């Protein structure tokens, strides 16, 4: 996250760190044995790391389950991004306190305008590299389809939706992939691609979680 701020220590409940031998992605935890990522995310190997805020040291409210079942979208292209979201299913079900909390899935799409707070362990510099250890946290809005079509012209699909700010400055970054985008409480993104972090008329660019919530609720049921 390139110009957030500090979240605070298991502020963000459902934020789950994706582990292979170190930080690799984010991801959401939807359910006590399930979490949301991006398909771009996906490798074997995964241990979903739940309850951290600084990433390198064990504070107390972690729990660490390994992944039994990873399922890439159907429909993922990995050359255009479309469908960028995968489903992990864990081992055993997390323990659901204050600190390791499900959240909510959408039940309508949000609008262009409306607040959200997206966030992970990812680069916090746009120019240059430095990963931080404990949790960032950034508040912006959605912006409006045709800003976003603009901005990125012959890539927006309608699984996509942009957020940020045009002028620059605050963005996802690398290392945030996979991670939440919530708005009044429900998961409408993961963080998906954008050109560069926090360049002028380049927003981060977001897998549109309202569309996947019929795959996702039938693919937990029979899975
Ligand atoms: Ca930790």
């Amino acid at each position: 996250i390139v110009g957030g701020y500090t979240c605070g220590a298991n502020t963000v409940p459902y934020q789950v760190s994706l582990n292979s031998g170190y930080h690799f992605c984010g991801g959401s935890l939807i359910n006590s044995q399930w979490v949301v990522s991006a398909a771009h995310c996906y490798k074997s190997g995964i241990q979903v790391r739940l309850g951290e805020d600084n990433i390198n040291v064990v504070e107390g409210n972690e729990q660490f389950i390994s992944a039994s079942k990873s399922i890439v979208h159907p429909s993922y292209n990995s050359n255009t991004l479309n469908n960028d979201i995968m489903l992990i299913k864990l081992k055993s079900a997390a323990s659901l306190n204050s600190r390791v909390a499900s959240i909510s899935l959408p039940t309508s799409c949000a609008s262009a305008g409306t607040q959200c707070l997206i966030s992970g362990w990812g680069n916090t510099k746009s120019s240059g590299t430095s990963y931080p250890d404990v949790l960032k946290c950034l508040k912006a809005p959605i912006l409006s389809d045709s800003s976003c079509k603009s901005a990125y012209p012959g890539q927006i699909t309608s699984n996509m939706f942009c957020a940020g700010y045009l002028e620059g400055g605050k963005d996802s970054c690398q290392g945030d992939s996979g991670g939440p985008v919530v708005c009044s409480g429900k998961l409408q993104g993961i963080v998906s691609w954008g050109s560069g972090c926090a360049q002028k008329n380049k927003p981060g660019v977001y897998t549109k979680v309202c569309n996947y919530v019929s795959w996702i609720k039938q693919t937990i049921a029979s899975n």
